[PDB]
C-alpha cells in the first residue's frame, strides 16, 4: 500500500525531472568554468542554453543580465514541479485551484531544496551541467542581486551534507508541495491528510535506505521549516527589487507568484 504510493511518487520524479542528483554531483566530482565578465561573454556565445539567449528582454547590464538567467531556471523548474505534482494522483484528484495554490507557495521552497544537488562550496552548475558559475562571481555583483544568491548557498551546502539520495529526494519534494499551511486553501483536512502520509512514507524510506542515519527524518523536518524561512527572506528581496530596480523585468510567471 504505502510502498507503491513511494515508488508512483519516485517514478514521477524520474520522468518529469532531467537532471538527477546523482548525475549533478558526478559532474561536479569537465564543465565549462564562468568566474569572471570574460567566461560569461564565452559561456553566452559559447554553450547551449536551454533559452536562447535572444529570447531574454533587451540587455541592462551584467548583473542583470545573471538575474535573467537566474529567472530562466527557476521558471523552468516550475514547469517541471508542477508536472511532477500532476504525476501524483493525489495532487491531481485536488481541485485546480488548490493545485496552484500549493504551487504558488512552494515550488521555491522546493526549487531551493531540489537544486541544491547542482551546487557546492566554490559554485554550481549551470547550461544542463555544461557550465559552473563560482560562488566568487556571484558575489562579485552589484547589491542587490548578489544578496539574493549568498542565502542559497549557505542553505544547499548544510542540505547536501545530510547525503540525500533521490529517492529520498522524490518524498521530501512532495512533502513540500503537498502542504496543509498554504494560505487560501480550500480543502485543507484533505491536503493534511495527504502530507501525513508523504511524510510516513518518507520515514519509512529513509529508515530503510539509511538504516545507520541518527536523526535524519528530524533533520529533515527542521530543513523543511529553514526552507519556509530561506523563501521569506528570498521574497522580501524580490520585492525590493520589484520596488528599486525598475529597469529589471519579471517573468510574468513569478510576478504572478509575487503579486502579494
Ligand atoms: O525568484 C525567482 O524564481 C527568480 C529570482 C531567482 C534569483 C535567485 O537565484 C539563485 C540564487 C542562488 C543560486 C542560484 C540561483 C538561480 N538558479 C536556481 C538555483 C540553483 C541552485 C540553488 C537554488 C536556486 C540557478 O540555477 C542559476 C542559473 C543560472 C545562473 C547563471 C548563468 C550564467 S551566470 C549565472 C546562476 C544560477
Amino acid at each position: 500500500d504505502l510502498k507503491a504510493f513511494s515508488k508512483h511518487i519516485y517514478n514521477a520524479y524520474l520522468k518529469n525531472f532531467n537532471m538527477t542528483k546523482k548525475k549533478a554531483r558526478s559532474i561536479l566530482t569537465a564543465p565549462f568554468v564562468i568566474h569572471d565578465i570574460e567566461t560569461l561573454w564565452q559561456a553566452e556565445k559559447g554553450l547551449v542554453w536551454k533559452q536562447l539567449v535572444n529570447g531574454l528582454p533587451p540587455y541592462k547590464e551584467i548583473s542583470v543580465h545573471v538575474f535573467y538567467r537566474c529567472q530562466c531556471t527557476t521558471v523552468e523548474t516550475v514547469r517541471e514541479l508542477t508536472e511532477f505534482a500532476k504525476s501524483i494522483p493525489s495532487f491531481s484528484s485536488l481541485f485546480l485551484n488548490d493545485q496552484v495554490t500549493l504551487l504558488k507557495y512552494g515550488v521555491h521552497e522546493a526549487i531551493f531544496a531540489m537544486l541544491a544537488s547542482i551546487v557546492n562550496k566554490d559554485g554550481l552548475l549551470v547550461a544542463n551541467g555544461s557550465g559552473f558559475v563560482t560562488r566568487e562571481f556571484l558575489r562579485s555583483l552589484r547589491k542587490p542581486f548578489s544578496d539574493i544568491i549568498e542565502p542559497k548557498f549557505e542553505f544547499a551546502v548544510k542540505f547536501n551534507a545530510l547525503e540525500l539520495d533521490d529517492s529520498d529526494l522524490a518524498l521530501f519534494i512532495a512533502a513540500i508541495i503537498l502542504c496543509g499551511d498554504r494560505p487560501g486553501l480550500m480543502n485543507v483536512p484533505r491536503v493534511e491528510a495527504i502530507q501525513d502520509t508523504i511524510l510516513r512514507a518518507l520515514e519509512f524510506h529513509l529508515q530503510a535506505n539509511h538504516p545507520d542515519a541518527q536523526y535524519l527524518f528530524p533533520k529533515l523536518l527542521q530543513k523543511m521549516a529553514d526552507l519556509r524561512q530561506l523563501v521569506t527572506e528570498h521574497a522580501q528581496m524580490m520585492q525590493r527589487i520589484k520596488k528599486t530596480e525598475t529597469e529589471t523585468s519579471l517573468h510574468p510567471l513569478l510576478q504572478e507568484i509575487y503579486k502579494d
